[PDB]
């Protein structure tokens, strides 16, 4: 079973108010410690994207991970890049924007 994204918050084209907390919930269960996610500021409020200094584990929720940066995000548009994958798959993966304000 294959770990899709089921939904996200914030939510993929959202524009949302100082977040601090990114949670990605997936399909089917899956195996944090083997998959992994990023978050990188594409668009600060054209110019390279800048990695973010963020940790990634289990969110409290089953076929949930959580990606907590280490300071406040500044107001821009943010891509999230992810990576799940299940005890008897191989990585599948996926990406998304969002705006903060």
């Amino acid at each position: 079973a294959h770990p899709e994204l089921k939904s996200s918050v914030p939510q993929a084209d959202s524009a949302v108010a100082a977040p601090e907390k990114i949670q990605l919930n997936f399909s089917e269960n899956l195996t944090v410690k083997f998959s992994g996610a990023k978050l990188t500021m594409t668009g600060m409020k054209s110019h390279s994207p800048m990695p973010v200094a963020a940790k990634v584990a289990p969110g409290a929720d089953p076929k949930s991970m959580v990606i907590i940066p280490r300071e406040p995000l500044p107001a821009g548009t943010y891509r999230v890049d992810w990576r799940a994958v299940s005890s008897d798959t191989h990585p599948i993966t996926g990406n998304y924007t969002f705006t903060v304000k």
